[PDB]
């Protein structure tokens, strides 16, 4: 078999062989047995909103060509993309909603494992929330800072906060015209799976504009998630560590953390340190924490957590045979996980009430008794790794080097080397002069749709030669990381002339041996909230608004219905937004046309899809130079 | 053609027969050009919630037989269930929030066409929130009524209200100890939507717990939505009117109110009293105000307002050509009335910002505005009315009496008259001899695959010689008004012995030439909450939780995802639970099992899946006597 068919990850394929062998099946075996996919769920043109249903519409020839109900396929359309925001949005916001509880529950005395670990950013958030500091204790404006999280969530007498302070003025002004600012992250969620219901909203404009609010409420909690994580557990800073499969060691007990909310990993990573001695007796080296998904890049960011996988790729971590231990909260994990675990040895254990597996082993984590969960939890990950003594395991002996941790705050930092009181001027002469063309944010998942990484690598490969400052949060910043993208002694083979002289001045400022690395990690999926911080900072420090800077995004191989969500919310906040995968949007021309068009003259900016990585670059290349040129710049 | 597959109202078989020659398209042409369905959307064994999707399960054979990313049958059953109760949790409680803010904006001064209307009403309602009455102004009163309508969309220090305070302490105390009462309507809306999302819950038994509890969250939806109506528009008590067709009449300015909330339609009804004049001298006889749906439901129940007709069959009120005006708000619309109303004439008027019809006319109803609104929607209506000014219409001369507005305070107040203090008493005297074999509610829609009505005049019948008392909201209560079982002169047809014994005590104790209506109709789907403080009074009186009452629930003909909604709490709080239409689970076994049996070791109650009505009345039968054999009684 061609396993570079499947990923272009050479320890990937390593698994995969070895998979194949051992008789496991794989997301791409499961992927292999549903071709040919339906045509009408891939074109948008099924509904089951109602049990009259299943409706479908052909998308071409002769009926059915309307819903039982008179459904258009432009309303079905634009419902089951509403329904994928809404559920997006719910994810991110769980998550922060479940950081917002951490908070509270911390500064109340509640759950002594936690604590105000940056009180710079607690300030700073609460300046820009509009709480007082002046005079306050951390603890009472902590609190008031998780209150202001929580009411977020409901409607109130302002409108959502983590959306209203985080863009400039001028950005909310448009959106308040088109009445596209949320009311309450739950409530519109809920306004969503209300108005897409059976007999309700059936104008696709009427429902688009919905989705884009729900896409500005699943920003809001991103960026609640953001910012609560960096207060609990540290604001990210340059960190070195290493990534794929080979940061795996046989004679050690491996334990992924997985998932996304660090409340959980956060906690591993250091009682993990405190057992060492107690994995010692049970014949191991140590603990080796190792990070997968969101919730690895969240240790990764903060800790220098290597990372072993990624998203698609998942159990392959497991198939080493050397995985004792897979710890568990919620999103994006594969439930094959908890059958593969019968075969690999792996102990699968779920923490979250509302995220079980059936077959996996259910160990309720309580923020109050975070210490004691994560020791029973570890334990069980001894009491697996004894179990394996004695047998072989096939670890990919392949990793690349890792620099990452370049939250917005770390970007500053690093620029004001070169501009003390002006940190983002050098970055600005740079895109004035040439040296930097723009900005691309690569985010998102892996989808077994695309062989893995490689809408990624062909175009952050493309878009550095021609001088592109490249960021990346999730399993687009996974993809890099794993390729080499974020090791400084690439930026020679990478990038550009223009771009290397800039990654190179920026790190000889910061008292490195060379440049930056070639892309910069700017986190998990609710940290493209930091890339949005940047951008906003960019903006009012010229004086205009997003959709007139040379900036856009990428979820090249887009998965979840939060990156859809995340797609959604970087076209709504003003940016050119490419997508890798199809959406199911196609059998709507006119829903097609709002998304890739005439949304631009509602908030500037648009969706790009192309699923040809090559020809995807030269698009998002226009996209980057006709914003140069409205600006005046040469390109 | 044979309409009487269509439907069994011989008014809809006429118009069935005037859209043919017309070449209008119906909702059932619609359904024939669907045949086949996909037996995998059917079956429940389809799922799009990623963009590795769409993913398929066979229910039977080779593969595939697991979703791409592992999902087994029995998750990707579980999780669409969940989405639908989630989606009908987020109308009927979408609806209850809209009712919130507007008693909220008529007792700040804000929409002087709103008030308090029941004063009594709001007292006890307050009482039973805990919200003191004593020395206080019923604007403040009502202020908080409406303030903690508002909190119980989110967490908080209390768990939701309209649930806790609304069931019998057993009863919450079994359902607290499932983990089962909402913490929040939308929190629980989202963290279904959060949990049934790629890569998170993955355990059947958990996610229908899940779904459980957000059932609850809609229960609480439909309450509040009751409770505030009553408080602004009145309590319902006994009216008598008229349905079907028939009620149109060619010589007046013919105006459907549909949809479901009453915030609009109350004010159609008293404005169009107003303009009677004005339309005197466009040539009508004035304005008829008629009924479709639970808007028309709800002034019916209030006003007597004739109800035209209900769910499947409301094209057919436009195909008479007499309809001038259709006004709507959300919920249960078919979309086509926007192209139908080109064929016929009819104005058809969306009023609210999240539910428009591409075609229709938009006019924007505001409450502090509704006056005025609802003037320049019904000069609409009278334009319309003069336009077909020499036009032949074709209204079916057929309609029926209707005695309805039993709330269950006006069914309390008629038991009163037997024993003025132990009203309930009688009821359990009866039930207890015998006369009366148990209650059984019939709820929800109609469904374009089963002959409109024939379920529920099926299962109705054979309940009402066998001595069950027949209670029903919704188009439930339309199917059975339409069919004469809302008349008293049909008692001696439809009803047992002992039956009619009791409805005649009854009504002449209340003054009346005879007997109590064959069924008594407790009001719209929202009104579902009424059956359930009835029932929760008798478990009270009696000392029992509801799972030990001979009280059952049809949902015969089902179709929104609020009647799945409204279903699963039913089962939740403890009733046998009919569904007279698939909804998509026979593709999991497991999952069929535990909603269909073991969940009636958690809840007592359970589904009752049975698409053969006069199979499900001997079901229904069974499950009624098997309560009375537990309460001791011969049956
Ligand atoms: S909502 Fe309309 S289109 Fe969707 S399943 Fe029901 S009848 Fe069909
Ligand atoms: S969530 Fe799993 S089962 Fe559903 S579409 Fe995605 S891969 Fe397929
Ligand atoms: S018909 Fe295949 S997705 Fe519904
Ligand atoms: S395959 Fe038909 S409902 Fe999805
Ligand atoms: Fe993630
Ligand atoms: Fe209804």
């Amino acid at each position: 078999a061609r396993q570079n068919l499947k990923s272009t990850d050479r320890a990937v394929q390593q698994m995969l062989d070895k998979a194949k062998r051992e008789g496991i099946q794989t997301v791409w075996d499961r992927y292999e047995a549903m071709k040919p996919q339906c045509g009408f769920g891939e074109t948008g043109l099924c509904c089951r909103h109602c049990l009259q249903g299943p409706c479908r519409i052909n998308p071409f020839g002769d009926e059915p060509k309307v819903g039982i109900c008179g459904a258009t396929a432009e309303v079905i359309v634009a419902r089951g993309l509403d329904r994928s925001i809404a559920a997006g949005a719910a994810g991110h916001s769980g998550d922060a909603k479940h950081l917002a509880h951490t908070l509270k529950k911390a500064v109340q005395g509640k759950a002594a494992s936690y604590m105000i670990k940056d009180r710079t950013k607690l300030h700073s958030i609460a300046k820009r929330l509009g709480i007082p500091t002046e005079g306050q204790k951390d603890e009472d404006i902590a609190l008031e800072v998780a209150k202001a999280a929580l009411a977020d969530f409901h409607e109130k007498d302002t409108p959502v906060l983590w959306v209203t302070t985080v863009l400039p003025p001028s950005r909310v002004k448009v959106l308040s015209a088109h009445g596209l600012i949320p009311a309450g992250i739950d409530h519109e969620i809920a306004e969503i799976m209300h108005r897409t219901s059976m007999g309700c909203d059936a104008d696709a404009q009427n429902l688009l504009l919905g989705g884009l609010r729900c896409s500005l409420a699943d920003l809001a909690g991103c960026y609640m998630g953001t910012d609560l994580a960096d207060i609990l557990f540290g604001t990210p800073a340059p960190v070195v560590t290493e990534s794929n499969l080979g940061v795996l060691k046989a004679d050690a007990v491996n334990v992924a953390v997985h998932g996304h909310n660090p409340v959980l990993s956060d906690i591993i990573v250091s009682v993990s340190k405190e057992m060492e001695n107690e994995a010692r007796a049970a014949g191991a080296t140590g603990i080796n924490v190792v990070g997968i998904c969101c919730t690895g890049n969240e240790v990764l960011m903060r800790h220098g957590i290597p990372a072993c996988t990624h998203s698609v790729s998942q159990e392959m971590a497991m198939i080493t045979g050397a995985l004792d231990a897979m710890i568990l909260d919620y999103q994006c994990i594969q439930p094959s996980v908890a059958t593969i675990a019968e075969c690999t040895g792996t102990t699968v254990i779920t923490t979250m009430e509302m995220s079980k597996i059936t077959g996996a082993t259910h160990v309720n984590f309580a923020e109050e008794a975070a210490v004691e969960n994560a020791k029973q939890i570890l334990r069980l990950a001894i009491d697996t790794f004894k179990r394996r003594k004695g047998k072989p395991v096939e670890i990919p002996n392949i990793k690349t080097k890792v620099v990452a941790g370049f939250s917005t705050e770390a970007i500053i930092n690093a620029l004001s080397k070169l501009n003390a009181n002006d940190p983002l001027k050098p970055l600005i002469d740079n895109v004035v002069n040439g040296n930097i063309r723009g900005v691309c944010l690569f985010a998102g998942c892996n989808n077994v749709k695309v062989p893995q990484d490689q809408n990624f690598t062909t175009i952050a490969r493309k878009l550095l030669k021609q001088n592109v400052l490249v960021v990346a949060t999730g399993c687009g910043a996974g993809a890099l990381m794993r390729h080499g993208f974020m090791d400084p002694a690439n930026v020679d083979e990478l990038c550009g002339d223009g771009l290397k002289a800039v990654l190179t001045a920026i790190g000889e400022a910061n008292g490195l041996g060379g440049p930056l690395p070639p892309v910069l990690h700017m986190g998990s999926c609710v940290d493209n909230s930091r890339a949005v911080a940047l951008v906003a900072a960019l903006a009012n420090r010229l004086g205009v608004d997003l959709d007139r800077l040379p900036v856009v995004a990428s979820a090249a191989e887009a998965m979840h219905e939060k990156a859809v969500a995340i797609g959604t919310w970087a076209v709504t906040i003003g940016l050119p937004t490419h997508i890798g995968v199809l959406p199911p949007i196609t059998g709507s021309l006119p829903v097609t046309q709002i998304l890739t068009s005439s949304v631009k003259d509602i908030t500037g900016g648009y969706f790009i899809v192309e699923l040809d990585p090559e020809t995807a670059a030269d698009k998002l290349l226009a996209a980057i130079n006709e914003r140069r040129a409205g600006l005046g710049l040469p390109w």
